[PDB]
């Protein structure tokens, strides 16, 4: 039933002689810009006057204001925060978007809210990666890719689909798989992962730490076991490949497997499933959308306070103590986004 | 304060002219054996007559029964399942362990239950890695390592500490850090991660999947979001480096950060931390030890049924469908454990 594109279902032919304007040079923008350039696609970056403008210049990109980038582009990727879409679309994009040009968003939220809208004579699409920037870039350089969902919202040209999938191939998403999914469903899925799953996973790791520390366990050891060692991370990432219960079957001692299966499906009270439903209601009904616009109206002042408050929590105090005392294995990220060969 | 050993705090000098018997060639045994050999340490494998014996032979090791390996070793690493420690210790190890030899376990359970005990004239220690085999081997080959906890239980020789830490350096654990921790605390801590945290994390991922599917979301998309994409896994592994809240701050869109910080610290009712306490009580009070021994009866037949049942849960049915339709980034594992 599902429509999933891999390398055999896309080509770079539709990008021959075309310029892509990458609007934004943040988590997504930098990854798209780097992968597109290395794939032999003509890229220019449109960015406001901030640290990202200078980074784009530092990493060898042709950088201008947003309006000028859009004016000289056949394809425009709008890779800036979703609350900024409305103003940038109205002022910078819509007036400068050429006849037959394609506009892409990496998240359906601005489409659901009507902040980005179809324009006569132009194509509108969602190409939404299921991964953040650093892994999109590392996977690409390894001849691999992150998954993505796509939706052709408007297709005046009749060539929107092949151009979207050509971008997807150039950035490496088709090496994993690019699946058709409506922008509205993508929005709700995406916000659910960020508002229920991620907070609940960290809350669970934190609960583990807090209980162990209170029961007289060495705080450094407690932190390492609940995530600091990387073991829980490796389980979840290896789990993505072969399956979560399968990782336990293959890599777990009999003691570990017996323990795991004793409590598997018995740890959570019904209230967690009930909360998941409540979070979806806030996301679908407009409650979250209103909450977000209030938080954005102050240049995310509340968010800055929350971020600084989070670093004071015992879990993050213990993290700093563990990281100073134990060396964690990491790859050098220095030249990660500088020019490379097509893999 | 905490006693943490790195490469500057250990050497391979104590292993000069010493033979290490790796007892078992499973998840830990294979990684210990491979890393010790590549570090220029003399290694022997002691194993019962099963697939692991043939694998050890296939990967170029000297392989014998457990009794023979122990008899020809200055250091013995007991890397077999914990319920098998008692019988192997009494029949195969204790009668054959040389004067001034060192016995190491990688988990304190058999020490707590008194299935492995101090022997006159001999050293007994725990060196417990905080990671499973494949990552320990990949890390080692990249000039890296995983953390470990160690405990010198009996030191007749007076040289147990430097011999245990020499093993830790040879296998690569000192590249991360090797911290002193009591075998009793290690036991309870290790079982807590396996019995509360790991089940609770998968239970939560499964709850996310089952709610999305129930609400009419694309099952493949639902599965990908809750872990299948690798995004949740990458967050947790990157989080080990820089902190979980910090990953969100660095890698999250403003929309993501606002959503995250709305429910952060508010998702779990008090009942979750209460169940965590109950799991620890079972681990500390002997309830789990009794359960494990019952489960070990008839070569873990109950566990075999649980493993087969797990593969048929909606989550794992959806995983197989996703993994068939979406290619995941993997690294070649062929000859990962062959000589470097
Ligand atoms: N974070 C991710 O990994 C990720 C994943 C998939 C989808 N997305 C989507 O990609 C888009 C970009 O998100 P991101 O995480 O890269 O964001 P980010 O916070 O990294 O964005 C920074 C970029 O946005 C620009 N910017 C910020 N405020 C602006 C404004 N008012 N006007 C113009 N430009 C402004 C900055 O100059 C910079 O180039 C969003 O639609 C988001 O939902 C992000
Ligand atoms: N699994 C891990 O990654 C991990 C991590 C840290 C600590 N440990 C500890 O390492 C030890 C070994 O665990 P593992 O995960 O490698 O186990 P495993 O399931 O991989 O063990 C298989 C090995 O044990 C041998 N074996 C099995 N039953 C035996 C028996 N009755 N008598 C003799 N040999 C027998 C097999 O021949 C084989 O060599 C345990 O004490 C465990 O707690 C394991
Ligand atoms: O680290 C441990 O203890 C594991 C085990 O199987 O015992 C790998 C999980
Ligand atoms: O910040 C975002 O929006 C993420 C996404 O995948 O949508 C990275 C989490
Ligand atoms: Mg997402
Ligand atoms: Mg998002
Ligand atoms: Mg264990
Ligand atoms: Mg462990």
């Amino acid at each position: 039933n599902d429509l999933i594109y891999q390398d055999e279902h896309a080509s770079l032919q539709p990008l021959e002689g075309r310029t892509v304007a990458v609007i934004g040079y943040g988590i997504q923008g930098r990854a798209f810009a780097a992968n597109l350039r290395d794939s032999g696609v003509a890229v220019r970056v449109g960015n406001i006057d901030d640290r990202y403008f200078e980074l784009a210049r530092a990493e060898g990109h042709r950088v201008t204001n947003i309006a000028e980038a859009v004016a000289h582009a056949d394809i425009v990727l709008l890779l800036i925060p979703d609350e900024a879409h409305g103003a940038v679309f109205d002022v910078d994009i819509a007036p400068n978007l050429r006849d037959g040009a394609l506009l892409c968003v990496a998240h359906g939220h601005s489409l659901v809210q009507g902040d980005v809208r179809p324009l006569p004579g132009r194509d509108l699409a969602m190409l939404a990666p299921r991964m953040y920037g650093d892994p999109i870039r590392r996977y690409y350089l390894a001849g691999q890719g992150a998954p993505a969902y796509f939706d052709i919202v408007a297709d005046h040209t009749g060539r929107a689909r092949d151009r979207v999938l050509a971008i997807a191939r150039a950035v490496g998403f088709t090496r994993a798989g690019v699946m058709a999914l409506g922008y509205r469903q993508e929005t709700f899925l995406d916000l659910f992962q960020e508002q229920f799953l991620a907070p609940a996973l960290v809350d669970l790791v934190e609960t583990g730490f807090q209980v162990l520390v209170e029961r007289g366990f060495n705080p450094k050891a407690a932190l390492l076991e609940v995530y600091g060692s990387g073991e829980m991370g490796k389980m979840m990432l290896d789990g993505a490949d072969i399956g979560l219960d399968e990782v336990v079957a293959l890599q777990g001692s009999p003691t570990c497997q017996v323990g795991y299966h004793r409590w598997r499906g018995r740890t959570l009270p019904t209230a967690v499933r009930e909360l998941a439903a409540r979070v979806l209601d806030q996301i679908e009904g407009g409650d979250f959308s209103a909450y977000l616009k209030e938080q954005a109206s102050n240049d995310y002042a509340s968010l800055d306070d929350a971020r600084r408050a989070a670093l004071k929590r015992p879990l993050n105090v213990a993290h700093a103590q563990v990281r100073a005392a134990f060396r964690f294995p990491t790859e050098a990220a220095g030249g990660l986004y500088q020019a490379a060969q097509a893999p």
